DNA sequence: AGGAGGGCGAGGGCGATGCCACCTACGGCAAGCTGACCCTGAAGTTCATCTGC
């Protein structure tokens, strides 16, 4: 298949995750867990139930990268100390990729909620 | 000769066997270095080589 049709990733979706690493590769969603650089964006938010999206204008928003903070700050709690057990049901993707020697070795990956990481 | 050789019951009673404090002071528990070399890449082309012409 040879290079890329090993994988056969279409050009508009190829380009659509590269650049999707390359903007949390360069944005807040980095952060190393240990020695890992990672990406963490929250995953689709649920439709934020209607009470709090009475609050919310447009309503809410899905920001992929809104919540992130609550696994960095559970990675961060590590060292912060302040960590808490969290209950999640927002799952925060977390794809904690790093280097080979020009690849890129994805060494975590969770789907899972804060509270499963 | 035939003797009798103690019988009795006591042999502690009373309390005290410690009192007082002290059982540490001081400071140091590290210094200094290293914590790795090396490579292993994608991607592409070249280049040497092979098959077929």
């Amino acid at each position: 298949k040879e290079q890329g049709f090993a994988f056969p990733i279409g050009e508009q979706a190829m380009f659509e995750y590269t650049t999707a690493l390359n903007t949390l590769l360069a944005g807040e969603n980095r952060f190393r867990i240990g020695d890992v650089t990672t990406v963490c964006w929250g995953a689709k938010r649920t439709p934020l139930e209607e009470s709090l999206a009475s609050m919310i204008n447009g309503g809410g928003k899905d920001n992929p990268d809104a919540h992130i903070d609550a696994v960095k700050a559970l990675y961060k709690s590590l060292y912060n100390g302040q960590y808490c057990k969290p209950d999640g049901e927002d799952k925060f993707y977390l794809l904690g990729l790093s280097p080979n020697s020009a690849r890129i070795v994805v060494r975590f990956w969770h789907e899972t909620t804060v509270a499963a990481l």
